[PDB]
């Protein structure tokens, strides 16, 4: 197996080059291995409307079933009805066959193992048991198990709508199309679909709510129809969109706003989690409630991490994860945060675009990216962590490195999708924006005078 799909968060490949049937069997027989060494012989699996999960997922299979594990099949779900069934079934063990947000022929695993959701060197020695053979044997088994009705019913019965709306959703052709437009209608929405029909060919536009581009059918679609609220799911389900009546993105951490309200109002003291790339707002906005704010790195897998560590009942990224643990599990799912999104606005007399306007707002940028190497980008990290000066400010490097400043901040780390530097600037004014933006030109250049800075 090619060791670059081996990621921090999870496994990506791309099916054909760097992932094959074989390699997906010997990911399943190091998965079951893992289980068995930390005493949990259950694990349950998924997949995802992809093209190539029925090949997969069957390998995926026989590789855990070969180790002696006790396989529960729940056959093609989003991510997160995947996460429910390892924490509601026998084990606390499972794996997602899923290609996330990505084109057609993506496909990967996520994974968790004993309730933790692997990150890092787990990932890695996952790859290693395979290379030494250090596998279990055993007959296992297989147990075909229909989860998504109960999922759907947990949700149900714990969502208090106040009044009726009106929403838009659009699933781009991914798999949240299996249950999202239904269940929201089950709250008492009316429910307008766009490119709900599950489609692994995905024929109108990329599963990814992340990109402006891939909302613009969602918001044209919203004014059209007089939708009270427009929502977007990315291929696997685990990140959400959101649109207002009158067609405005609001940005993951600008959501993560209203919800950490909502959940701090019933846990004085909660610790709320977010990550490097959200607004310094949230910060304030957690304190102001009497919460406790968490800033942690970027990626699923870690924030799931750091939300045991620290027993935080809310967690949010900037890609759209959002994890709940409060009246839930504290997995990130998209489809049970639109839930969470549409009691809270129902309980509300004002529209969605003035309920979120509320909220103070700063001068943002989109997320900038440099491509350097795989060989270079964390090198450029530990160098500008050794030898960067960035003035007055508060400095974290959790990861990357963040300067919180007075009236702004800048940050810039090292994907763990990509060969990139990942950028994002905010400021109060245009003038402040500017000056942290060369303050952090200026240190790239001085690790390395050659980077292309686009700012
Ligand atoms: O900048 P990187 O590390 O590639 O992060 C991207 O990768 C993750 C996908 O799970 C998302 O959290 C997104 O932020
Ligand atoms: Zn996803």
């Amino acid at each position: 197996l090619p060791a670059s799909i081996f990621r921090a968060y999870d496994i990506r490949g791309v099916v054909g080059d760097t992932l094959t049937a074989e390699t997906a069997y010997w990911i399943g027989r190091a998965i079951g291995s893992e289980s068995l060494a930390r005493g949990e012989p259950c694990v349950a699996v998924g997949r995802d409307g992809r093209l190539s999960g029925p090949e997969l997922v069957k390998q995926l299979i026989q590789g855990l079933v070969d180790c002696g594990c006790q396989v529960s099949d729940v056959g093609m779900v989003p991510t997160p009805v995947l996460y429910y069934a390892a924490n509601v079934l026998e084990g606390k063990s499972g794996v997602m066959l899923t290609g996330s947000h990505n084109p057609p022929d993506y496909n990967g695993f996520k994974i968790v193992v004993a309730g933790e959701t692997l990150a890092n060197e787990q990932i890695q020695a996952l790859r290693e048991r395979i290379e030494k053979n250090d596998l279990a044997s055993g007959v296992g088994s297989v147990e075909q198990v229909d989860i998504l009705p109960r999922y759907f019913k947990q949700i149900r019965d714990d969502i208090a709508m106040a009044k009726p709306m009106k929403v838009v959703v659009d699933c781009g052709n991914g798999v949240a199309g299996v249950i999202a437009p239904q269940l929201i209608e089950a709250l008492g929405c009316s429910v307008i679909p766009l490119y709900c029909e599950v489609d692994g060919n995905f024929p109108n536009h990329h599963p990814d709510p992340g990109k402006p581009e891939n909302l613009k059918d969602l918001i044209a679609k919203v004014k059209a129809e007089n939708a009270d609220l427009g929502l977007a799911f990315d291929g696997d389900g685990d990140r959400v969109g959101v649109v207002t009546n009158t067609g405005t993105i609001i940005y993951p951490d600008r959501l993560l706003m209203l919800f950490a309200k909502d959940v701090v109002s019933r846990n004085p003291g909660a610790d709320i989690i977010f990550d490097v790339k959200c607004t310094r707002r949230l910060i304030a906005l957690i304190s102001g409630y009497g919460g406790r704010p968490v800033m942690w790195k970027t990626g699923h897998s870690l924030i799931k991490k750091k939300m045991k560590e620290t027993g935080a009942l809310l967690a949010g990224e900037m890609s759209g994860h959002v994890f709940f643990k409060e009246r839930w599990f504290g997995f990130d799912d998209g489809i049970y945060s639109a839930a969470r999104l549409l009691e809270i606005l129902s309980q509300d007399q004002r529209d969605s675009e003035h309920v979120f306007s509320a909220f103070p707002s700063d001068i943002s940028t989109p997320e900038i990216n440099i491509t350097v190497t795989e060989d270079s980008k964390f090198a450029i990290i530990e160098a500008l962590q050794r030898d960067a000066q960035w003035g007055e400010g508060n400095i974290t490097t959790l990861d990357g490195v963040r300067v919180d400043y007075p009236k702004g901040w800048g940050l810039v780390r090292a994907s763990n999708t990509t060969p990139v530097l990942v950028l994002r600037f905010e400021a109060d004014t245009e003038e402040e924006l500017e000056r942290i933006k060369t303050v952090f030109r200026n240190q790239l250049k001085a690790v390395d005078s050659s980077l292309p800075v686009p700012f």
